[PDB]
């Protein structure tokens, strides 16, 4: 069985990584059910083309019927090689449709059709609770997401966020430091040193039982685009989402909305004696969102403690 | 009954500021009872040094007959303006025996006979937390400190500690955040700049309706020994002492038996999950602590909200 998805793997970074292939023309490949193995195994350029969906090409062209065995053959011989590379480094390809992939991602409209993955991967197959906000929180924001951690120490949970500059890299250094195993999307390839001294984080993230994941190619460079792309795979892992600091029409908002369409739980920081903000307050109305004190305690359970 | 004051403020600054007298001379005329208005007001040397309770002088001397009018009578006019120049910068001097002394520090054996203050003197006569611990935690002891002091909020509680590096600061810093009105103790007299960057913290406790405290005369240097006798302030204020992070033969550890001496209420941070350690334990045997779990809530409180 190994084999059959490796092959399918070696398959993929063949066209993504040897012959540049888009993310999106790879996407749509695999949204029609056509298996990049078989893209890479065609025996005509015409064929190669019609199955990755791309504008064919006339004569004269630089591939062609005098070389096309070649180039397929040196192109599945350099791929198969690679794939072991990037094995090496602790990463492994799941695939749509392969036991590993997680039933969560099937709730989206547009599942990711394959993923890459260092760490724990059965993490996403268990409950997770996703953290998220603003790249630029203000203080209490900072410890807002900490508390909120802080609550699913000893619980059965893992954590989800972004790996981004904010609320998502306080997240990560929170779970970390209550223990928390914690899962970091990335809006980049595998290959990126995107965000800024993030290379000691993933380390310790793998360390600690985390996990990092990413649907782009080793290559591929952080982009807005990339950003909001990746949130609905967040939004699809988190059993509960909770936004900590977001302005609506912002990334995180995106988020939200999708967590509500997939009718995800979600959860909303307000600290004590503190009024909801609207982004609270539309939560709560369109999304049937919930506030969660911070604390969830009351002050009569600290008097408790004081005069026994 | 203000002018009454006043005058021994003034005096107190004179026999400090002008003719350099050290705190713990001060303190032992004070603590015998003799006012500094009327060491001021001797009419000998002889009687100054006698009331002062140093060695007294032969001749010859500096100081003597001949001019003894003008060094008394330059050195009360010098001082009245002097106390004018700190009253306008908000400082309060409060005299051990007046009506503004907390009562709290006359359980102290040696009580401070009088106090700088600059902000809501107010505070020392409600409820008070003391949070303290070590200059260099780790991180978790960051964390617990915001998280023990997010339990006070909407109570009628202010914060007291140190301001000094590490938790003392992490304490003032959440209480600033949480608008829990804090007092901070200080090791220095109220002109130095100790520690780095204190003018602007100092500045926002003070505009919080929070407080700056200080035993020790205007000019006096921070110094290990200046802090330990500080602690004595910081138990004695405290209802409840809260030490977050700190060893044994310790700083901290002193302001904790101290607390103990004083049948202060102690507890004591624990994350989720940890072990307590020996200063933990050290504390349940000998001061009766008492463990408070960080958080308080269950995680049973999570669910009720996630699954509604
Ligand atoms: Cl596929
Ligand atoms: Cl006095």
């Amino acid at each position: 069985e190994t084999a059959r998805w490796n092959t399918e793997s070696a398959a993929l970074l063949a066209l993504s990584e040897i012959h540049g292939v888009s993310y999106w023309t790879l996407y749509k490949v695999a949204q029609k059910g056509i298996r990049f193995r078989d893209i890479v195994t065609s025996q005509t350029l015409a064929n190669f083309e019609y199955l990755l969906g791309v504008k064919l090409h006339r004569q004269p062209y630089y591939l062609n019927e005098g070389n096309w065995s070649v180039f397929r053959d040196s192109m599945i011989s350099t791929a198969k090689i690679l794939l072991t590379h990037y094995h090496n480094s602790g990463y492994k390809i799941i695939h749509h449709g392969s036991p590993s992939y997680p039933d969560k991602l099937n709730d989206l409209s547009e599942p990711p059709f394959w993923l890459f993955a260092q760490g724990n991967v059965s993490l996403l197959d268990k409950k997770c609770v996703g953290v998220v906000g603003t790249r630029n929180p203000t203080a209490l924001g900072i410890y807002l997401t900490q508390a909120v951690i802080s609550q699913f120490i000893d619980s059965d949970y893992s954590t989800v966020s972004g790996l981004a500059y904010g609320i998502d890299q306080s997240a990560h250094e929170a779970s970390l430091l209550f223990k928390i195993p914690t899962i970091a999307v990335l809006g980049t390839g595998v290959n990126s040193n995107y965000p800024k001294n993030s290379g000691e984080m993933r380390g310790h993230i793998v360390n600690n039982g985390g996990l990092i994941l990413t649907e782009y190619l080793p290559n591929q460079k952080p982009s807005q685009e990339n950003f909001v792309r990746r949130n609905r795979i967040q939004a699809a892992l988190s059993d509960v989402l909770i936004p900590v600091e977001w302005g609506l029409k912002s990334g995180t908002s995106h988020t939200v909305r999708y967590a509500a369409q997939l009718k995800r739980a979600i959860l909303c920081p307000l600290l004590r004696g503190t009024t909801p903000q609207e982004e609270i307050k539309h939560a709560l109305s369109e999304y049937s969102a919930t506030i969660m004190n911070i604390p969830l305690s009351d002050f009569k359970d600290v008097q408790s403690l004081i005069k026994s």
